C-alpha cells in the first residue's frame, strides 16, 4: 500500500552513521486501527502493552505534550533502572508518535523510536510499524544491540496485540 | 491430580532463608503432554522455545545425561558473554528436568530452575509447572528480581505452549 511505503520513508529509513543502529519492526493485529491507536498513543501508560515495566511516573501536572517526559521503572536486568523518556512526536490524525529515551538506559544510548498505526481492509484489521536507531556501546558489536532492540519491540508488539484484540473482543 | 500434588511437594518447593528467593508459575497447554514433553526435554536446544537466547552450544561429544553442560549466550544488551548451564535433573518417566546457571558474569547467582509436564483432563490438554530459586544479593531488591524472573518464564511458557500447539495442530 502506498500510504504504507510513504509513512515508511517519512518515519522509518535512516541514516548510517558511524556507532549507529537501526531497525523496524511490524506486527499485525486483528483489531480496529483506531483501538489500537488508543492503546499507542498514551504516553503516560506504556507499561499497558510493554513488558518488563515496574512502573511509569509521569509529572503530577502532566499534560501529553512534545518535551513531555516519562520515568520508566525497567526490570529486565536486574538492577533495576529508570529509563528516562522523552515524548518527541504526537499526530493524532496521521497515528503517528515517537519518543526519545534521553538517559537512564545504559543499554539504548540515544534511543529514539518511531511508531506508526495503519487499517488494511479486506473485517477491518491494523499493521502497526516500529522503528528505532540507538547507539552501539563501544565495546558491543552492532547485532548484539540489535538482537536485544529487536526482541524486546517483537515481544512487546506481541503483547499489544494480545491486549488490543482482548479488547476488540 | 494427586500426581501434580506430589510433583510440587517434590519439585516446586523451597526453603525460605533470606538472601534467597522462589517463585512457580503454571502454563495450561493445549497440546498431548508427550509432544510439549519432547520440547522441553531438549537440554541442547532451549532455543526452540525459550527467548532471549541468541545461541546455545554443547560439545561435539555431548550425550544428555545429568550432569552435562550448554554454553548460551544470553541476549541482554550487555557486551557478549557466554553462560554455562548444568543438566541437574532428567526423568523421562516421570517427565521432570531441571538445570543451574553455573556460570555467566551479569547473570542470574545460584539459579536452579525445575519443570514438569503434567496430564490433565476432565482431547488431552497439558499443564507445565515451572520453578526456580535464586539469590538476592544483600544489595538487591526480592520484588525486583521475581518481577524479572517470572516475566522472562512466563513468556517462555507462552512460547512453548504456541511451539507444541502448532505442532500437529
Ligand atoms: O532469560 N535470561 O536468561 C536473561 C534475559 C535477559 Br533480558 C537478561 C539476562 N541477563 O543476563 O541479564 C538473562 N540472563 S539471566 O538474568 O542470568 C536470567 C536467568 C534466568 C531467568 Br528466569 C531470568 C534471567
Amino acid at each position: 500500500f502506498t500510504q504504507l511505503s510513504q509513512s515508511i520513508a517519512e518515519f522509518h529509513t535512516y541514516q548510517l552513521g558511524n556507532g549507529r543502529c537501526s531497525s523496524l519492526l511490524a506486527q499485525r493485529i486483528h483489531a480496529p486501527p483506531e483501538t489500537v491507536w488508543s492503546v499507542v498513543r498514551r504516553f503516560d501508560r506504556p507499561q499497558i502493552y510493554k513488558h518488563f515495566i515496574k512502573s511509569c511516573n509521569v509529572s503530577e501536572d502532566f499534560e501529553m505534550r512534545v518535551g513531555c517526559t516519562r520515568d520508566v521503572n525497567v526490570i529486565s536486568g536486574l538492577p533495576a533502572n529508570t529509563s528516562r523518556e522523552r515524548l518527541d512526536l504526537l499526530d493524532d490524525d496521521r497515528r503517528v508518535t515517537g519518543f526519545s529515551i534521553t538517559g537512564g538506559e545504559h543499554r539504548l544510548r540515544n534511543y529514539k523510536s518511531v511508531t506508526t498505526v495503519h487499517r488494511f481492509e479486506k473485517r477491518i484489521w491494523t499493521v502497526v510499524l516500529e522503528s528505532y536507531v540507538v547507539d552501539v556501546p563501544e565495546g558491543n558489536s552492532e547485532e548484539d544491540t540489535r538482537l536485544f532492540a529487536d526482541t524486546v519491540i517483537r515481544l512487546n508488539l506481541q503483547k499489544l496485540a494480545s491486549i488490543t484484540e482482548a479488547m476488540n473482543r
